[PDB]
């Protein structure tokens, strides 16, 4: 059997930090947002601690924007019962997310509360579009109990 | 003149609608969803818009022999995010299945894809193992060869 497991998925690119519509391609000089989901297995023995997202630009010239302010540069929402219950995504408190790194090529965010079995976190991250070459980002999820690696690669077409 | 985009939408427990999944338990079916999106600034419509999906890691397989409405679905949103028209299924004859096997599928949309329009592809897979499945999805057209590629990953509970 298995004690703990995590999943990651890309949801694509968006024109707003929360709600709004999907985009890609994006015109050079515009802000756009990446969204990723980290999901705890419903069969997990208990809560998972130090659930971390690490996102790095691998290709292209788009940069993660700003200095890393919650509600502007990034947002983290918790769906407490995931797809197993009718509770919706809601923003978490500022004190629940630690910004371990925030730079143009790389961000790292840790969720401090434990993540219950079946619960899902949605991360939204602001980028600045630059160039006529595709931007690719690698997104990696870990917890103390489930180190992974769990990795996706999302690609954005930037119109020059 | 022309440009295309691709995005992963993650994994689902149904071919259309239902809810998001991942992790998946071994022995269950699940569905990958990908979107190909024509640039709204494109000169004209784009022909032979193709999705190629291949397994890069793990043991999960694309399921069945490639029957529309069972193993895969293609939906068109004719104005994409720029207009309030929704996704609707396309006719069986609008989608050419160039390849369909356990490690690889290739699907071509035969009508031309208008500037700003989006295609959403759903593909049935069989979950096997205690190692992550990774799939590579590539989009191409005649006028925007790309290739444009994403890599989506599924946790399989053994
Ligand atoms: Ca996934
Ligand atoms: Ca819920
Ligand atoms: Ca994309
Ligand atoms: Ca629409």
């Amino acid at each position: 059997p298995t004690a703990y497991a995590l999943a990651i998925s890309s949801l694509g690119e968006f024109n707003s930090l929360t709600g709004g519509t999907s985009t890609d391609p994006v015109a050079e000089g515009n802000d756009y947002y990446y969204r990723f989901e980290i999901r705890a297995w419903e069969g997990s023995s208990g809560p998972q601690t130090n659930v971390t997202l690490n996102v790095t630009r691998t290709l292209g010239n788009s940069t993660f924007a700003g200095s890393g302010t919650k509600g502007v540069d990034f947002e983290v929402e918790l769906d407490p019962d995931g797809p197993f219950g009718p509770a919706s995504y809601a923003p978490v408190l500022s004190a629940d997310v630690q910004v371990l790194a925030w730079g143009p090529t790389g961000v790292q965010l840790r969720y401090l509360p434990s993540l219950a079995p079946g619960a899902t976190l949605r991360f939204s991250l602001r980028a600045n579009a630059v160039n006529g070459t595709n931007t690719t980002v690698q997104a990696d999820a870990t917890s103390t109990e489930a180190p992974g690696p769990y990795t996706v690669f999302e690609t954005t077409t930037i119109i020059p």
